[PDB]
């Protein structure tokens, strides 16, 4: 029986805090704004949610979401359009998102149109704290851990749902990125969990991201298999455009065959390149030995990646094997890139009315 | 650099826990003791360690433990011999796991010999803590955990190490004398070859919870973890698995997985391969082993037992795995169990100082 909406009690700041200076550089995750959601689940079912000032959490000292990882998070943006109107993207995909990663983690389900509204709310009195400056956005951080104070591994009895905000500008995407591919890092398994967003998925990549800076990449390309399949980059789903072994024009990125995490810019993309009719979009594995043909050949025209944080990254440099590979990303343009970084600007800021969005 | 056991600061406590009574079972890892051991990490390097009442901790809200899992954990017992001595279990081998566990999660690097004093210090002010009765313990629970209040996914700026200690009895209900049952069933995977799964990280445990309520509606206990397109054995629950055997090759043989990624190198495992090996009676080996090389081991009478090794259970037998639909007897309890016994006995004598050993640091 979940939380509501309706339920909720709010508790405004005493003392706000200065917002970032115009022009000055907002570091992504670094800023936090004035409140924050915080919803506890016990065994008399969830609590009533709260608005309350950005406050530290007080966790028992055996709490599983320490001790187990117990914790699965989301990542979603508030856009700020021109009439100062600010909207959410395609938010209901990250509730069902949500609401897998703690049903795979055995935490306490939610009503998915609760916890939005919640977040509506949340927004709703931070709305000032959203930018309108050309591609700033609120960075939206839901948050569920288990708070079980015993060392047993099991079912909690308890747990906290919270969701904090960030103003953010940038995080790198104009700019291109250069890729690590080493096959001996391996991001996710098939029958894992690398398919939901879980905090475990997330710490082990610091090691590997360290790595890929000292042999001088930016990104991680997570491979898998022993045809090395190309996964994900970094954080981000992958894309490729193409002309594929059957001389047809295509945008192909990795199908969701369990290592893959369902992004919502992915599907977005492949919803949008599906839309124009103009070619052909599918679900398929990618492999080096593919993408190397292709290369050589001359097939290859864009590589990139997507998530919220970048919503399209250029690809034009991929180390692999100890020797590095150009990607002509940019020499094409890039035209998919730019093209695609363009209705979602339009959709994102309202230019073009559209069912994606989500006002607050 | 790192913390100074010299440098402690002590903060005891004007709150004292009832301890618990007589006709109250311990139940795992649900009772602490009064004390907690505390030590933060930032810019300025490892700040001075402090022993101070068992409290909450106080996490900016983004703090990198609870979002990207930069989290570990380790576990090891205090041991209260006939004469009121505690002793810790070759506690060493603890601290260089969880130095390990630290770097493959760039966490801060620490001294082992500074924590464990550090540890010790802890112990000896909840030494009233530590049960005496036989089969009691001081589970003691180090962890480290990254700090950050930044949702970049980054090398942290800010750790926290802590120690928490809980007075237990046993594991399971009737632990290490009743056996166990086990779902094997191959669509689980603990870790992966690459993975993690030999660091003893937070992550490795989580997405196991639903798997283990899984094994409780098919009417098993415990997990056993397969790996590989030859469903090799790699672990049980939280346990590394032994096979006591006459092997194909006709020789008489105590196996267990090798440590090639995907299985967490325990203490027990090691200390029970080190008395072995010394013994010198039988083969005692680090090898794979598949479900039909048991199929066929169990089928021509060749299997004496098998059981789970870790600080909790310590040696636990197994006489039941439920391999996807066919429901296979492991002849573990009809066969003595004789090597369980004898691990258990010696255990024992070393645990409780029944006998002075290399192995035991005194609190
Ligand atoms: C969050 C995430 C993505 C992209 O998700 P979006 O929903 O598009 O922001 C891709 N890969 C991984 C591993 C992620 O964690
Ligand atoms: C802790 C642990 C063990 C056993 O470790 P010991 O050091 O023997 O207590 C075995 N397997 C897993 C998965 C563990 O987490
Ligand atoms: O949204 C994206 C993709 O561009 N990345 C975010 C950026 C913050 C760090 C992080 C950590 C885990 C999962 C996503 C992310
Ligand atoms: O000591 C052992 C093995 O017998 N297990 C412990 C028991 C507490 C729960 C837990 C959780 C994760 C890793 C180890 C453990
Ligand atoms: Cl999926
Ligand atoms: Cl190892």
């Amino acid at each position: 029986s979940s939380f509501k909406a309706a339920d909720l009690q709010l508790e405004m700041t005493q003392k706000p805090h200065k917002k970032p200076g115009p022009g000055e550089p907002l570091v992504f995750g670094k800023t936090f704004t004035d409140h924050m959601l915080m919803v506890e689940w016990n065994d008399k079912g969830w609590g009533q949610p709260r608005i309350q000032p950005f406050q530290n959490l007080t966790l028992h000292p055996a709490s599983s979401s320490l001790h187990y990882s117990l914790q699965l998070f989301e990542g979603m943006k508030a856009f700020k359009g021109k009439d100062q109107q600010v909207r959410l993207f395609r938010p209901w995909l990250n509730m069902d998102r949500m609401l897998r990663s703690a049903m795979r983690l055995c935490l306490p389900s939610f009503d998915k149109l609760e916890l939005l509204e919640c977040i509506r709310r949340l927004i709703e009195v931070d709305k000032d704290w959203v930018p309108d400056a050309a591609g700033t956005s609120l960075y939206v951080r839901p948050v569920l851990i288990g708070n079980e104070p015993s060392l047993g591994v099991s079912q909690p009895t308890r747990a906290l749902l919270f969701v904090i905000l960030c103003p953010v500008g940038a995080y790198f995407s104009v700019t291109p990125v250069s890729l690590l591919a080493d096959p001996a890092f391996i991001r996710a398994w098939v029958g894992g969990v690398g398919n939901y967003k879980l905090g475990g998925n997330y710490g082990p990549t610091v090691l590997v991201q360290q790595e890929a800076l000292k042999r001088g990449c930016e990104q991680v390309l997570w491979l898998y298999g022993p045809d090395h399949q190309l996964t994900e980059v970094g954080t981000m789903n992958i894309f490729v455009y193409w002309t594929h072994e059957d001389g047809v024009l295509e945008l192909v990125t990795p199908p969701l065959n369990g290592v893959i995490l369902p992004g919502v810019v992915r599907q977005s993309l492949l919803d949008m390149a599906q839309t124009w009719g103009e070619f052909r979009v599918v679900e398929r594995t990618i492999t080096m030995k593919q993408l190397l043909r292709a290369l050589e050949e001359g097939r290859v025209r864009e590589v990139f990646g997507s998530g919220t944080a970048c919503q399209v990254c250029p690809v034009h440099r991929i180390l692999y094997k100890d020797r590095n590979l150009h990607i002509p990303t940019m020499e094409n343009g890039p035209e998919l890139i730019l093209r695609f970084q363009k209705e979602l600007k339009e959709i994102q800021y309202g230019i073009r009315a559209h069912e994606w969005m989500f006002p607050v």
